């Protein structure tokens, strides 16, 4: 059960204080404009985007020029979350689902109250994480090269920008120390297993994003439990219940482990008790496009974990957000399964 056909795409949740750039970072990677469409310019829902490893390899090429860094994951599911204070429930749900995370910190502001909240979530679950120290283009006099690696661009800055960067970096490290986290600028980190790496980024210029992407793959491959690199028993969670044109009442689901198939008999929790139904359509967005955004869906016979899927099935009207979802297998009893989800 440790073969290429059995590889699992892990889950990375992005967390941070409001307006720190979490969505803008993902828009730069995806080449989308989700943030410009958001009411108030704020995220109000959990979003999910799947990144195939081919795309991650291309977007890290400028910090892997000789092609030698070994990519072992087949891809990565990235869960976007709200930073606004009123959405603590959704940060908790996203954090609960992830295997690794990116914590976004505005380099201009340092740690802020929902950063502290997010650090509590990360500590509680022992989640490996990297920090995107974002908005470096706001360093006064920053000269950009679009989508460059951070070190190459940093070497081209004037002495004032380099000094400002180091002063802000040192302040942020002291703040993380006050919260009980040792942190290092990523290329100064000699203990990747225990110290938090700080990777400076700009979602506007793209700089440092190649470093950030390489680092989250390294988190998957070198800090996450190895067993999570491979598919095991199905695990899935309902995110939302949504009525959709043509498909009727659907559920959006994070498939955390295992494999879902069209036609599967599924059991989940409903307002009046267990719901048992069959998957009529098993849908995803296009790769590198958001689950939380209306678009044309791709229909699949099979979806391997992790992914964000939309399921069309009769009888989903009472489904409960946060419910687990099970599949009735050949040796399962359908009625016995209903209780298991129940408790
Ligand atoms: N100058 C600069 N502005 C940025 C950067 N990243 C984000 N912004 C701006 O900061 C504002 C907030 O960006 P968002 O992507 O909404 O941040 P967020 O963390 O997703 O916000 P919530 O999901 O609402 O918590 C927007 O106006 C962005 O254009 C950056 O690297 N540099
Ligand atoms: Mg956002
Ligand atoms: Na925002």
């Amino acid at each position: 059960h440790m073969n290429k056909d059995n590889l699992r795409s892990p889950i990375c949740c992005i967390l941070g204080h409001v307006d720190t750039g979490k969505t803008k970072l993902l828009d730069k990677i995806r080449q989308t404009n989700v943030q410009e469409g958001e009411a108030g310019g704020i995220t109000q829902q959990i979003g999910a985007t799947y990144f195939p490893v081919e795309a991650i390899k291309q977007k890290t090429a400028v910090v892997n020029k000789d092609g030698k860094f070994e990519f072992k994951v087949p891809g990565l599911l990235i869960i976007d979350t709200p930073g606004h204070e009123s959405f603590s429930n959704l940060r908790s749900r996203g954090s609960s689902l992830c295997n690794i995370a990116i914590l976004v910190v505005d380099i201009m502001h340092g740690l802020e109250p929902q950063t502290i909240e997010s650090l509590r979530l990360l500590r509680e679950r022992k989640t490996p994480f990297v920090v995107a120290l974002n908005k470096i283009d706001r360093l006064y006099g920053w000269k950009k090269i679009e989508n460059n690696g951070f070190r190459e661009s940093f070497a081209l800055q004037n002495k004032a920008v380099q000094n400002e960067f180091r002063n802000r970096l040192d302040q942020v490290k002291l703040q993380f120390a006050e919260q009980g986290f040792n942190s290092e600028l990523f290329y100064e980190n000699k203990n990747f297993a225990r110290y938090v790496s700080l990777v400076p980024t700009s979602a506007h210029t793209g700089e440092g994003i190649p470093d950030m992407l390489k680092l989250i793959v390294q988190l998957c491959q070198e800090r996450m439990a190895s067993s999570l690199m491979y598919l095991s028993e199905l695990q899935a969670t309902v995110l939302e219940v949504k009525a959709i044109e043509g498909f009727g009442v659907t559920i959006d689901v994070i498939l955390s482990n295992g494999i879902l198939r069209e036609g599967d008999r599924i059991v989940l929790c409903g307002l009046e008790g267990p719901i048992k139904t069959n998957i009529r359509a098993l849908l995803t967005p296009a790769p590198m496009r958001e689950l939380r955004i209306k678009g044309q869906y791709i229909h699949h016979k099979e979806v391997k974990a992790a992914q964000g899927v939309k399921i069309s099935a009769p009888g989903l009207e009472g489904a409960i957000a946060g419910s687990r979802l099970l599949v009735v297998g050949p040796d399962d009893d359908e009625e016995e399964l209903e209780e298991e989800v129940e408790s």
